[PDB]
């Protein structure tokens, strides 16, 4: 149906702590900062970026959908997601200034809400949409717990918690202290706290470099590590895959890559083992499912990152049949009309028409920020 | 909506000579063989396979489709077409007898079937329900005035009416003599006969080893050759990489191919240039999705093999952004409902729900073939 | 001679317990699909492939032999084995749907059938036949101690039986639970149960994927493992490549490979130190011995895999120059007129004319199946 | 000296033909977006990226200026560069929605006002600033003789005007036809009106594939192309390295990357010949002269894309002593205090301190438009 | 400013002990060998490369200065120090018998003093002149305390000492038995002497073989060593990517290196992780910074040997975004107007203008040696 109206937003949503950080950033709220897209039968598709709530770039990426792809968008037919992903990532002015950064992230909240509308105009939710389940059930695991501005003392404590309270059996601890060596002791200490057969990733969010980190892998060889995400420089293929060949332990990442191009140059350099594609950092789901696609074809498992706090991503990974387990931050899900719900370590099925990305009223009324 | 019949059949269609030959082959009808699938909303979906029309072995394909995969299918929710897909691919005892050759033949029937539903139950032509259209103009490519069969004065005789007549301006020509200094022959030949403006691709089918290309291609080096198709043994991924290069004409292959994962190790290897996945050889729409997308992500061009008669892949390369050219051979169009239909050297884009693979009743009864 | 008759069967026997599984499978009978061929001189050729006794697909193959092969058959003399089999794999109608899967188990039969008749004209047993003994006992390895179905109690009497009372020195256990900590928790315990000189691989199946299997196998570097089969993806060749080079275990695969090219490009990739052919798997005797040739020229060990329950690979293994050791599992040996022995954890060689492939009359009888 | 204002700006500048087009692009105008930086001592600098004057997109580069940047630059020592250029580029929330982009060229629009500073307190030009002259003369090459638009007529006329009443002896000429053949017969006709000793280049800027790029270059094998500009895909490294090994003819490429990691890739994979680093798409001058360096290390020659019409490139070429030849497009020069000037194909070295990037006043009030 | 006077010398500085060795020198006296070069504004710069103080050897390097390059400096304007760089470097029949060794080690003086002219002029600390600190503390290793030639006895002392006393955190300690287990055992020992959190380096100034250093490092794999520095003969680039390549223990090299060519040979075969150029090997400041700028486009850290004991490379590494830490032997700086200066394991900030490598005018007097 015809495409009505596309109206930008801002929401800065308060987290688990006043503050958290990890090796690189500190943030007191969560930006969802995107699009609600309205066609001619009232239906109301929504979908949104990731960031750090620095309300001048939030501002950048409402103003390129408003002044750049609005007017591309007006008039068209939503059901159309594919030809008009190409005419927006494509316009060929804004892909002078574009193929990456601001404009993909405003592409990426336009082509989730008019997904979010397909959806909603077939009545079910999307991973249904989509095809049915690959699994019974998928697994969360949970980065809440780990952030490196964690004391030692809670970080073993929200380890405990989650693990014998919450009932998961899986965790993500960041790392990134200039001296790895303060990592090692960190989880060194969550391993003999928690269970052996908790299951514990670690994320160091680009902040090392390639020597560091050949040393602190083999320092961490009786860890029992999951993956080590973002070991190095985000843009640096050829480290990853020294890394990757010199240590047992997997690489994880994707979260900062903005195409399918990178994806491919770190896949087949052999610099990836845990693909982390995010709707929210490519181009929405369009990119996304080729991302999942180029992946099976190497038969490599997605994982993906939890840029738009699994709302949208638990669909994909209850249906795309290379994922495997789930990212699973609490921040943000009770602000949506369908929040994530995880019970005994296992995301439940979405059950409402669409992405699940639609924001309660009030969370607007309470959280929305001026896009001028 | 629950899937409540599943039934072969065998169509035997005749060509548009009495007899074809390529450089491996001699065929006098096509074999249109596959599953129609119903639901409980009376809504019917046809996928097929094509064969040589080989009987006894068309049987083969139509008892994996009602004795194998019929008890998996009857009664689910044939919506599920992704969740369907691996119970199918992936039912262990039949896993162990196949991933390749006839159970993923009877494999790729259904999954097409289940495609043609789910287009049909939108109300909607395959390409629209897949996201749109990635052109105003599929381009052909004819494939039917090149067998190897025809003599120089015949092939010479057809590639010249298809171009000065029938508008086409990008033709494909068989080789595979035993001296493929024959075929520079004809090639040439068809060079001086044709406005230079004509593109011209070539197929092997497999016919000759890694030395004879090497040469052949050299030899070829005036031509224009377009690409060269199945130049070497279908399974040789080593000797397809050193001949691409070691020449400058493009690599086309895909046809024999059964798998994501074959397709993947080609292109990996450097070994194929042109991509060519079909829906009848590959497990269906679900398959080749997945292959296009592995293709886009290489940025190299998709140009589906017409084991199908294009009936289905029109569709997919009017919605496919990497997708390019079409192959075209037009022995089966005039028993679909809605056929296939190229006019000045393009494709017409299809208008009626599904995937058009439902032929005409009337076709089922000339051409129909007993299942046991 | 001339064949005179080609006639198919199917056996489904049972096995050691009412149900084993591996990692991917669970099974009660072991299918035993083949043809017996008969020559004008009244010579009776068996051969067969080995199934997981799905009836439905056992079919498939044994149509295919009555109905594809069988006319390429009759009247040809029977002598001509290599011939015959580029008649028969080459066939054009039949490679185009076939190469791989059921087509080529069903060439597998009637091949291994043609060198059955081949030693039994000649009046010797298959090993005499091709050329005399490699060696004065091949020795055994017990994989059906080791199904991933036991409880650890019972994998541990099993094994401890095996080797205490059986005299074996070489075992297989299965892994691939969804934790591989299971699995080193249930090796670490044989290894504390049996003598440290009992040798012990292990198959996981095809069940994990590269970051499952690095971690797992640096997890299991104390445990002396002698091998790890199928560790990934069976079509995967790249992940294979990358694992051989991250760990000292070495790898083992080549029983779900249908085809020499499988075999040269997992080979040629480094991906596989213990190469598994399959006389049921690749086409036939013939294919096999490519196979163990090309293995030869690598200086790399061939050690089949018994999808024959090892009646044919006894006597290839007798025979081959690089062959070493050979699975033993005993379900269905004292069904045929020459079973094969294991005692003291040594093969006996066999003895009567032929390949062990002969069922007795009375098992037919009890446990053949209609192939219509 | 510290910074007290940092003021955003927008040009809009007329073109020598109403519209002129490349393979992918047409436009009218070329935008000159950036920014005027003051320090107390009253010293201005200008620096600018360069657009296709598409208004709303120009003004996300402004508003990133002002409203991201500014606040961490005022009361800042401009003399500082480094750092600050660190201080913008890394700031973690604008690094969240960074590193290429948008963020990345009002980052170029800043740092090279810093240098024009740096310059100007000095008293001297930039290229004398940063340690005096590797040439008495850089070579031109003339660019707008060459647009897509031009009929072959025109290609003609121009590219004779420039050669024969202008003294060029250095062109480059767009290619990009849909079919590569038209564009083989327009340099054909290049070569035969131009005398022989004239060096022409060649840019697709980015419209072809793999395959497509491969028959061009071998059918282009006598036309004497200096380099083959943007071949590919603009983020497919594989491709251009596959490309590069099939031809004699020197690949170009570097004006659409926007970092030092992606020229790191482009480089080791022997993808790029001729480096193409611009101030305007790179983080200015300071990240130019990294890649710069990193060309000089594999002895690649530097050949700048004129972003900013040469205005600044015109010093770092008189300087760098990995660069060779300077492109040449007229558009905006006449809008500079120090137009960039070129007289029998050599740049006039620059005079006046700074880095010529001070547009005239008159040119803001003519030219300029509003950032809001 | 017009270059007036180049005069050579020589100073012979005595060390911390009457004499030191590692594993291939033993040396009594530092060699500061170089120039100083006076401007027509009278500014006196000086630079210096670093021997072993070996006397007709050091009149070679200033022979040179004084014969072969003061011609071509006298008259020249000071400020032009690249064009400079080049005229020098590739001065024909200099070029012929240089491109490293003695040429290039007069060249580095000659470059390091034109440098210290420029931001002697500019009135400001070299790090500010090259624009600002990328850091507000340049960490300090020390490697006075880990000389060869130490007993057990006097290394534990020393290491001790640095690190509870002198407050270092970071120690390089040298290596190069002829059997490398007297060095585990020297390193153990330090290693149980001081807290774990004390980094140490390891250097064997290329010693040993490729086969010795494998060894040696597994047999380190304890010791948390944070690298090994020159583990293999000097321009021998395969062993060392070897070697890299089969331990986690990084790879450190470049004091030995005297061109851009060179590093880029051991970077691109990942021969090196932690990259050392000195300022008194490479040609100068001018080659340092092309070098640091190839390491950044790796992202490896920069790490500059102490050719000059520091007195410039503190400047560089207080600047260069990919500097880390700075080696400190302590053995000139009292000779200098600016000593380098170390407290709790941090470098002071230089003050002031130059490149700190003027030294005290008593140092002529006391420590001079005569030219000729
Ligand atoms: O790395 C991540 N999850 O895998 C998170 O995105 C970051 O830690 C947060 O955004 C804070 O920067
Ligand atoms: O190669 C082909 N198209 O590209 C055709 O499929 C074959 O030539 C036909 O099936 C006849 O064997
Ligand atoms: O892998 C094996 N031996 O090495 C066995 O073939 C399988 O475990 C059985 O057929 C059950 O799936
Ligand atoms: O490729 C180029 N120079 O080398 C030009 O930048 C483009 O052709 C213009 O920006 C118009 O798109
Ligand atoms: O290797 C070193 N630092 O890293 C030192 O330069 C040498 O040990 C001294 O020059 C004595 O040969
Ligand atoms: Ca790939
Ligand atoms: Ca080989
Ligand atoms: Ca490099
Ligand atoms: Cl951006
Ligand atoms: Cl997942
Ligand atoms: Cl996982
Ligand atoms: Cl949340
Ligand atoms: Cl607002
Ligand atoms: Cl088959
Ligand atoms: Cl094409
Ligand atoms: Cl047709
Ligand atoms: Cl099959
Ligand atoms: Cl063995
Ligand atoms: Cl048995
Ligand atoms: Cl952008
Ligand atoms: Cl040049
Ligand atoms: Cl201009
Ligand atoms: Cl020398
Ligand atoms: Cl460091
Ligand atoms: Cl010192
Ligand atoms: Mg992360
Ligand atoms: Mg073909
Ligand atoms: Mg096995
Ligand atoms: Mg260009
Ligand atoms: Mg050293």
């Amino acid at each position: 149906m015809k495409i009505t109206a596309v109206e930008p937003f801002i929401l800065h949503l308060p987290l688990t702590s006043e503050s958290i950080s990890d090796s690189t950033h500190s943030i007191t709220h969560w930006g969802v900062v995107g699009a609600k897209i309205t066609t001619s039968d009232g239906i109301e598709g929504y979908g949104f970026t990731g960031t750090h709530a620095h309300l001048p770039s939030d501002r950048l990426i409402t103003s390129c959908i408003s002044d750049c792809y609005a007017p591309l968008l007006l008039g068209e037919d939503a059901s159309d997601h594919s030809r008009l992903w190409t005419k927006l990532a494509r316009y060929p002015s804004l892909q002078w200034v574009g193929r990456a950064g601001i404009t993909h992230l405003a592409l990426a909240a336009v082509d989730v809400a008019l997904w979010d509308i397909k959806a909603k105009k077939a009545g079910v939710p999307l991973w249904h949409y989509l095809g049915g389940a690959r699994t019974a059930g998928v697994e969360a695991y949970n980065t809440d717990i780990g952030w490196l501005s964690f004391t030692l003392e809670d970080l073993l404590a929200g380890s405990a918690r989650a693990v014998e309270e919450d009932g998961f059996t899986r965790l993500k601890i960041k790392v990134g202290h200039d001296d790895p060596n303060i990592d090692i002791a960190r989880l060194t200490a969550v391993r003999e706290r928690v269970d052996s057969a908790v299951r514990i990733a670690i994320d160091g969010n680009g902040k090392w470099d390639l020597p560091t980190c050949q040393r602190f892998c083999a320092a961490a060889k009786d860890l029992d590590i999951y993956w080590f995400e973002e070991p190095l420089w985000y843009d640096d293929v050829t480290s990853h895959a020294r890394l990757a060949r010199n240590t047992s332990i997997p690489i994880a990442l994707g979260e900062q890559l903005y195409t399918v191009d990178a994806f491919r140059s770190f896949i087949d350099a052999g610099a990836v083992a845990y693909v982390q594609p995010d709707v929210t950092r490519l181009g929405g789901i369009t990119e996304y499912i080729q991302v999942a696609d180029l992946a099976l074809a190497h038969r490599l498992p997605v994982v993906p990152h939890a840029g738009e706090m699994s709302q949208v991503h638990v669909h994909l990974s209850y249906w795309h049949p290379a994922s495997t387990i789930l990212e699973y931050i609490p921040w943000i899900k009770d602000h949506f009309e369908e929040p994530i719900h995880v019970r005994d370590g296992v995301y439940k099925r979405p059950e409402q028409p669409g992405a699940s990305t639609t924001p309660l009223a009030e969370s607007f009324t309470r959280y929305g920020k001026a896009v001028k």
